[PDB]
């Protein structure tokens, strides 16, 4: 009931429609990207800095990790919300690599129509530090999105992209993609 077809609009970006949103993936380093929302995927204490998270605290710089400490020692929390500081977003989202993913992609989506935000950008979360499979993560992010559109909940959410840093991860995100194509 929702899924248009596989395309791609430039060199190694794949992209289909879901529903009123185009899904992108592309291999590549997250902290070059623009987007309202970039997405950290980090451990349940937010100060991993190892893999895509070393890459992100580094790129946003020390305001962003006190940011972090300080709601970690506030509140048990599932994901925080951050300032972008020096990467070109205007929030970071950082969730747990380890928990449900189809879970942390629902609540990112939510935070995202709540501050009336367009673009998202996010990695293959819990493939790194979490060791989470590549196909159960790809299932469990576009699954997600399928949800969210199904519940007629995006309005101001419109592009939705996943930059991979390995190529073979990619390989199986547009894999999945195929799978599902109209
Ligand atoms: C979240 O799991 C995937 C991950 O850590 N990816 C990753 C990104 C950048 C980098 O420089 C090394 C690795
Ligand atoms: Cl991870
Ligand atoms: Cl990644």
């Amino acid at each position: 009931m929702f899924y248009g077809t596989v395309s791609s609009p430039d060199s190694g970006v794949y992209e289909m429609k879901i529903g009123s949103i185009i899904f992108q993936v592309a291999s590549g380093d997250i902290t070059k990207e623009e987007a309202d929302v970039i997405v950290n995927s980090t451990s349940n204490s937010f100060n991993l800095k190892a893999g895509v998270s070393k890459a992100i605290l580094e790129c946003a710089g020390q305001n962003v990790e006190r940011e972090c400490s300080q709601q970690a020692q506030q509140r048990k929390n599932d994901y925080i919300i951050t300032g972008g500081g020096f990467l070109r977003c205007k929030n970071i989202i950082h969730v747990i690599g380890g928990n449900d993913v189809k879970s942390s992609v629902s609540s990112v989506l939510q935070e995202c129509e709540k501050k009336n935000y367009s673009s998202i950008c996010l990695p293959a979360i819990g493939t790194g530090n979490a060791k989470q499979h590549p196909d159960k993560v790809a299932e469990a992010i576009i699954d997600a999105i399928e949800d969210f559109v199904q519940k007629g909940s995006a309005q101001s959410v419109k592009k939705v992209k996943v930059v991979i840093f390995l190529p073979q991860v990619l390989d199986v995100f547009y894999a999945n993609m195929k799978k599902r194509e109209g």
